[PDB]
DNA sequence: CCCCCCCCCC
DNA sequence: CCCCCCCCC
């Protein structure tokens, strides 16, 4: 099952070589520095290791504080994300969440504690290699991302989007599983 | 057993395909924020069978980690509520993602309605962030802001209509009944 | 035991398409819940015969993990009691679902009363949103307001009548002691 | 041993049938509700004989999860207790149902006294609600509301008279202690 | 061991047949409640020897889960205790019974004789109804009020001798250490 | 080994039977109770040497599983004490049976001695009471009236007399020794 | 190895035999209680020997489950201190007693010394009491008020002498190193 | 699995060879201290793109003991934070390094900004100290002065420029899909 | 391993007669108590090597359950320091033996020491307590009168000299080394 | 995997013979004390190599057992801190050795650099102290004062060179990547 | 692996023979105690390399159960503190010694100083004192006043020299990594 | 009510 | 939107 699965040769060699990739112009954001998207992140994992080869849990998270200022809100939060390969091995890493200046308590720490648990996984994740994201903290990587080519923002293609719940190949694959 | 369950070829290959589709307008809601800006979600129960459909009834799990109520204030009759949850989803080959929802609800004079519409809420969405971690079809293309506007641009579809004709109207699920009995 | 076994393919067939079925107006019933609308849902002992009838009295099981008395307040001799319940439903394959349940009762003058509603309506509230997960035959289809649509539309059928003539009388139950001997 | 053993085919169609029946009115007992209604329940002593007759003496158990009292006040020499109970029913194939009873005691002079009637209550309804999830046969239908009302249409029978002619004597059991001997 | 031995046939079918029978006017015994009312009762020691008759003297167990004190009041002299015990009785095949039993003392003087009466009156109480739940041999059938009516029909007879010619008069059991000895 | 060994058909018998023995006067005593009543009771080493007879001197175990001193009050300068005990008795076979004893020491001046009082005679009522429960031949009997009054109307015999020639006088224990040189 | 080993029949007849002996006048010492009245008991040295005989060096043990200091009272410049102390005595095949020791110092003027003095005597009484429990020839006669009669109708015999000739007077044990080395 | 893997001896040569390398100047980076003066160390993404070449994505794994916040101080408007971290790494093979690193945060206005610099930097420094242990390749060179001093005589490099040609520019990942697809 | 080897026959024996054995006056020692009354004591390292001959260096072995400071007192100056200890000995078959030991230190100005004179001892003292219940060989008989009367009547040798000749003057073992070496 | 590997007899005999080697003046170093005195010690990452090159990188490992800050002082605008940490070495055979720690940092100004200073010291000291334990290769021999005269005695060598030519430029281990893909 | 291993004849009979021996005057060393004498006692390094001698290095472990800091006293100017810990020493065997440490430091100004060398010397002496359970040549003959004595007369020789020659100069161990490499 | 407990016991 | 008044008396 999960965590007693070997890695076969082939299986680790592919993923070996595919995780020094770097992240191409089309992952990378920028706000006012850069950054990958939480969703681009997990579905990089998910190609890399297949949706049933990484996993993750929160071990703990921990409200650091939370004060009053004439009516705004200032909340840190951090969290402790540890992924796991279907193979036992693991990363732990720390995620924080702020929020700054909301006049609702409630929507403050519920900023604050959902952005931690996503920054906590992304920096769990980025430990196994530049394709998951450690490629990001590289200053030459940098550099050589501001000199390309500045290109639009790719369009989605709804054309075969999922419209119905029943998956018919799916459950045909798990019928014989049986 | 459950958790012991190892993914056949044909299984995993079916589920990674599908996992990758994103999802049409069919699934996607919105509502109006604080700031009076558009955000998008997926409703609970169409989630669930989301989930349903590709893992199976019995391919998937989730249980509540732990559920902490942050805060019960109380402002000139109003009581506001913040509940955080911890949900943990597990498919049945051991795989697992643990993520954190919340609850809010402000300005009810009803102590109890906050409460339960705060840990509800709080569990529900916790839920939905941890089935968000298994791909786009299960909800993560809902925070591609390329995705939502591919999804602006398209019409505004009517709601869809439901054909109760053969809706279940009876207990008794016969051929269940009888693929049970022959298992014993 | 219960916990390890595992579907059969056909039993898991069976089960994952009637778990698909929407549930016919004879289920769905009308209370005044929180926000003082109404609001459609499906009675206790209902959700508990659809379970039974869906994994058998011996492939589904419910086990409360905690329950807490979040408040106990008296406003000039009225009691207000908010209690929540977190109740896991397991299936005979080690398949899992937890939610959570709350319990109100505001108002009344007996604090007894008041209490002993709050919790049982807490534990029957997260035993059913458990159950929610499996499939709208199980009461996920409710929360569709397209689902709302279509019942409204129905023709609205007088409450059936129940045939008592067949109706156990006595205590002894011959067919099953007859099997249960001969299982030793 | 307990919890592992697994139904047979005969021993489970057996029971999932038996457990579909409603139960006539030698089981129906009621009072005087609240307000000046009526209010039917099942006793718990013949809830507790159809479960040995259902599962067998040995093939259902039940343990108090937990048990609390609420509260205990003195109002003027009188004494109003509450008391809640946590009762988890399990299967000889480890199958099991929790859910909370409650138990109440107003008026008396003796905390003692109402301490008592209020924790055993509490443990009496717990199991009797933690029984109900098993199907109607266990007391599940009591709760549909056209049940009661096809009861009611039912002459009021006198209580059956029970012949103690083949009451049990003397201690000793020869069958049983012969059989016994013969498990050595 | 205890816990794994598995029932036969045989002994299975005695036991649950014997388990059945109502118990004749030898066994109940009578005292006067508050309101000057008859309630009927087993003595300890009657269940005890029912119990080790109906599984042998190794076929059931019994142990205290928890005994609490809920009170040591004392009234112008006088020292009024309640004390709630868990008692759980196992089989020698797992299956168990746990219930509550209640000890009162009111009135006495000494404190320390108040509390030895609570605690053991508690827990030989909590041993009953636990032995309770197995069936009629073993005492349910005192709380049927149709029983009842039929005990008091009946006969009072006046009370047994005992005849202490067969008592046992020294300590070595001859037979008892020969079979011991075999089994080495 | 202690917990694992199951009872063979000819030990087993062998106990079931001779438990059911009543004592006869020589293990009775007796002391007064302030009303004029009498009240009997078995001495704990001749308890101890039923248990070993019965069971053998390794066929049977006992524990303290909890010992709480439930009060140590000074009064004028007499001190009154009272000190549950919980006794759990175990047989080679896992058979278990637990029950409470408590001590008393009232009017003492001594807290030493008090306490030391307390809580032997609380330790020692426990395993005596625990005991109780396996039958009539360890002591249950002496809880049954018509038992009493058979014993009362018997001639009080004079206290027998111990013969010490036979008596152990050395340590060594050669065939003991021996036994045992062959058990390696 | 420890707790595992069986008896052999040989080892448990001939233990089982050699513990009902009674012991001689050689084992018994005696003291003046606090009232002038003949208070009889065994050395601890002499207990502990005979265990060793009965059992072998390795054949039982004894554990501190738990020792709790009483009371430490300072009354005039003299301690007065109550130790308990729980033994529990267990044999190479899982069979165990476990018994309570209390230990006393009163008018010592050192606090130390008197805890010493406590804790010491409440372990090793612990022991005694104990190994009680396993017959007659580990101390269970001493309480036989019969036996004592006839113990001071015995001889009162001169305290023996002891012949130091054959006393280890080096380390080393060359038939037991001879013996070990051989086991490897 | 993870921990179970025992290292091949080619494996175990290669690393244990690789391990002995200092490391260049490309890896080592400089910073001038609050006195002045220059400090040496090793970034981040370096030791952790070293550690998974080293031993393979799946052949390390690290995880946080402990964090312990030391301090947060508000001076005059400015936070000063001290946080520790304990690291332990493992390899595939159970090895394991344990190690502590600190996270400081001093004159920053914001306690956010603060406490998330000290955290994380605490983690991180962790982590880079917990692989130092392994050998030179992994860091601990950068403790050796003769090793900073044959650094600083080399000629300062010009950044090295990077060629995101070759870049992952799509999710999917053909290769890796096929492998997996055949491990299944 | 230790804890899981069981006896030969012929290391048994061995043992169970040379641990019979009274010591000569070489090991016995004593002391003047605070009554100016003589003490008899065996000094620790005494002890240490009767245990490594008797079982051998690696046949027993002794751990430390709990030691508690009693108390540290400053009375005019001095510090008065009472700690027990609880040491349990444990032979290489699973047996074992727990006493408890003390340490005092009474009038020394210097805590520090007070504290290290009483630890030391204390858990020193419990050693050989442990160690005494194995026999007369490892100290039992010292708490016999009649064998302190035997070892008054002989001849107070004077101190026995040692032969320092053969002593050892450098680390290595060869012997030792060789026949590890071919264990491995 | 760790701590189970049993060494084999080439590899005990090599690592016990290198072990006894003392250290050349290559590793030792020298500081000023309180006293003006000199002090010896082998600074971390030489302690590291040497026992990275005595059992392999994967041969040996260590961890944290616990660590605490024993106090923080503020003194005139200067922190003064000491840390102890306890630190626990592993063989790959499961031997392990575990010593204590300690961290000072006294004048600074900046608690969060004092407590980072501390905390680190303390944990390479007690790394450095518990792998002491091994033998003089890995820091035993620096307490033996004969060693330190005869250290004196020999030239002082001026500080070796490091060749970084053939330095590690590259992430990527091709002889490292080739064993590692034939262990699949 | 470690704790599982069984000692053979010849390793076994070799070790026992050796641990015989008491220490020449090389190891004996004297300072000033808390007796206020010259008192001898052996260094740390020297036990260290006595016990990996007797045992290899791979054949003995210690571990640090507890280590307590008793109190920090402040007079004057100058701290008194004491320390204690309870080091346990285990063989490759499973057998096992734990013993008590303590560490002093009064008179030193410095508290970090103070802590240091009490907790460094408390646990030091811990292992000394562990040690010495085995045997004369780990340092039970220290404690011989006989063989005290018999040091004195001996010629006080002068501190032996060290022969630096073969010290080791490099990292690297050729032998052994070739001897683990074939290991694996 | 009473008995348990008060007075006695150490 | 609930909460209040109703319901339990």
């Amino acid at each position: 099952c999960f965590g007693q699965c070997q890695y076969t040769a082939e299986e680790y060699q592919a993923i070996q070589k595919a995780l020094r990739q770097r992240l191409g112009p089309e992952y990378i954001s920028s706000r006012m520095v850069c950054y990958i998207e939480g969703h681009r992140v997990i579905n990089l994992a998910n190609e890399m290791f297949g949706y049933n080869g990484w996993a993750h849990s929160i071990t703990q998270q921990n409200v650091d504080f939370v004060d009053l200022n004439n009516g705004k809100f200032y909340v840190g939060v951090c969290a402790f994300v540890r992924v796991q390969l279907k193979d036992g091995s693991y990363h732990e890493d720390v995620g924080y969440g702020v929020s700054e200046g909301l006049k609702s308590k409630a929507l403050s720490l519920e900023k604050a504690r959902k952005e931690a648990v996503t920054d906590g996984l992304k920096r769990a994740l980025r430990s196994f290699g530049n394709a998951l994201g450690n490629c990001i903290l590289d200053k030459d990587y940098l550099r050589s991302l501001n000199k390309l080519p500045r290109q639009l923002p790719l369009e989605v293609d709804l054309t075969k989007a999922k419209r119905q719940d029943l998956e018919p190949s799916v459950e045909e694959a798990r019928y014989n599983s049986c």
